[PDB]
């Protein structure tokens, strides 16, 4: 049949991400399939249809665009419940964090997320720590060195372990790391790759056990005032490709795209070394982390908030769907 409604999907990563790729494409399948062509969907990635990544989530909820996917941190401070999900630690694959932070933003974030249908609350695959030289086999060596972490929660832990860290807009590091303002950063290894930073920052650090380093809070965000205008028996195939299982789909395709980037520096494919800290040097890693809960939630609970409630409530849904997936 002739599409009804045409949904316009608009994002800031390039239709070559894994994403992109292996999410977006045929979930723009299932849902013209479905829908016998009543619903026709369109795919704008690399902000194709104008503004820059802070500006999407507001380009959906305002109805310039149907459909939208970023971080929610973009625009720092507004989703203050999703917060928790920066936090060092706390994550454990992106698939399961991914399960854990929508069943989470289902419960707590009902007001954060007012205007918007969520598609598939998620996170990205947790991140790392990327050098130029400095090769990181112990908390006492990032002490002193100049690190861009990508959250305000990340920042934070950075100066506890003794880093300095530095804040500067995402498009500013390259070429900061060059200059040698930046001695590295903190971000997934598909996003090292990206960046053009496989070949600069050489040196990487992960850990040993059952949780990683960060993650953060992303979302596929429909205007809910287009989804309340399609008929009765269309809404039904949005929900058949919404929910945690999509963002669990999601989280996973991002930990499969960082899986391949580690296997390529271990293969030699890439130039680099990893290095991962054991279990005890992992501890005081996460002892340090624990510091920063600590102080997240005593600020969260001076605001108003109930953060231990939040905290525990985001760990026992890590948890939950990390076990889930295991068995
Ligand atoms: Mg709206």
């Amino acid at each position: 049949q002739e599409a009804e409604y045409t949904l316009r999907l608009h994002h800031f990563f390039p239709a070559s991400a894994p994403v992109h790729q292996e999410y977006f494409l045929p979930w723009k399948e299932a849902i013209e399939k479905e829908s016998d062509g009543r619903l026709a969907v369109e795919l704008y990635p690399s902000m194709q249809l104008g503004g820059t990544p802070p500006s999407l989530y507001d380009q959906a909820k305002d109805g310039q665009v149907d459909i939208i996917w970023t971080v929610l941190g973009y625009n720092s401070g507004r989703f203050p419940r999703a917060e928790v999900f920066d936090l060092p630690f706390l994550p454990t694959s992106g698939a399961a964090t991914s399960q854990a932070a929508h069943e989470y933003a289902m419960t707590h974030m009902q007001d954060e997320l007012e205007g918007v249908y969520p598609i598939a609350v998620h996170t990205h695959s947790p991140g790392a720590l990327h050098t130029k030289e400095t090769r990181i086999e112990a908390l006492e060596d990032i002490e002193g060195l100049k690190m861009r972490g990508p959250s305000r929660l990340v920042n934070r832990y950075l100066a506890k372990l003794g880093a300095e860290p530095i804040g500067m807009p995402v498009a500013q590091a390259l070429e900061a790391l060059s200059r040698g303002v930046l001695d590295g950063t903190v971000i997934p290894f598909e996003a090292i790759t990206a960046m053009g930073l496989a070949d600069i920052t050489t040196e990487h650090t992960i850990f040993s056990g059952d949780r990683a380093l960060y993650t953060t809070m992303m979302i596929v965000a429909m205007d809910q005032d287009k989804y309340d205008a399609l008929p009765e028996d269309l809404q039904p195939i949005i929900d058949a490709h919404a929910g945690g299982r999509e963002a669990y789909r999601i989280g996973q395709i991002m930990d499969q795209a960082d899986h391949r980037q580690i296997l390529a520096i271990q293969s030699g494919e890439q130039p680099g070394t990893i290095t991962r800290l054991g279990s005890e040097e992992t501890a005081r890693w996460q002892a340090v982390g624990q510091e920063v809960v600590d102080e997240w939630i005593a600020e969260a609970e001076e605001k108003g908030l109930d953060g231990q409630m939040l905290y525990d409530d985001a760990t026992r849904l890590v948890e939950r769907y990390t076990r889930a997936a295991a068995l």
